[PDB]
């Protein structure tokens, strides 16, 4: 029906050999992927991500931080000029940085 | 001296891991290199050549037809407007069309 026809094309947003998907003894995608020498990161549905892809090794995916941070900074180019929304920084393996900062105020975090 | 540096910046014009080079029993590059998955050909130096890189593959090296016509077609792009220099055809494995054309004169060639 009409209504299937939405969910179809809906799915298929992002869409595209001899390429084997390594799985886990759960069934679920094993979130790191390799062929014929790439390696990259997939989520649960088993998409590649869009900075995973490595040649000649084996990356690290995205953490927490680097998550959020990616999340910010896709809403601070929606915000005004002259204006600051909150964005988180992370180290160069993913991890938190001891001190946030924001609006002249600044925390220790975990 | 100063001369040695005018050949030193001349020889340096298109310059750049675990990566082997590959030779002939004569000792020059074969014209074929591969390293981690790709492969790529390479002049009497050994210097890539720009389109020649494919991933899971090895390449076919130019011919002398596809030579020829990324030559003139590199003289084509400094003729005037509305006006034809002869550019030679070749198919895709490289070999000459068997007929070649040009101010509404056609030739068989070899």
């Amino acid at each position: 029906d009409l209504g299937d026809v939405m969910e179809m094309v809906f799915s298929s947003q992002g869409c595209g050999s001899l390429f084997v998907p390594a799985c886990t003894a759960e069934g679920s995608y094993e979130e790191v992927q390799c062929f014929a020498g790439d390696c990259w990161c997939v989520d649960a549905q088993g998409r590649e991500l869009a900075g995973s892809r490595v040649r000649g090794g084996r990356p690290r995916c995205p953490t927490e931080c680097e998550k959020q941070r990616a999340r910010m900074q896709s809403l601070l180019g929606s915000q005004p000029a002259g204006s600051s929304l909150f964005v988180p920084a992370c180290t160069s393996k993913g991890n938190f940085l001891p001190v946030q900062c924001f609006n002249s105020e600044c925390y220790c975090v975990d």
